[PDB]
């Protein structure tokens, strides 16, 4: 009987399978417009916004 | 009584009835772009692929 295996060698392709995911629909959904670029270097660590009367 | 038998001759038409089929939907659709090539010569009898971090 032949013996063959120590004449290759044990191959790990270069690609991979697919991951999971998961959606993201309440980033797109809450206000933004609103608060872009609000809070900068004048501002310090918060800001703020007026309730109605 | 005439006897016709040796004046003829036993006929075997050239067709074949229809045998029965089936069909092949799993084969079309798993994947076969990945493995295809992969298992060579250099191999062995199996190859590795990897999974995602």
């Amino acid at each position: 009987p032949n013996n063959l295996d120590s004449n290759v060698s044990q191959i790990v392709l270069k690609k991979f399978l697919p991951g999971f995911m998961s959606d993201l629909v309440l980033a797109k959904t809450v206000d933004r417009q609103l608060l872009a670029g609000e809070i900068n270097s004048s501002t310090g660590d918060s800001v703020s916004f007026k309730r109605p009367h």
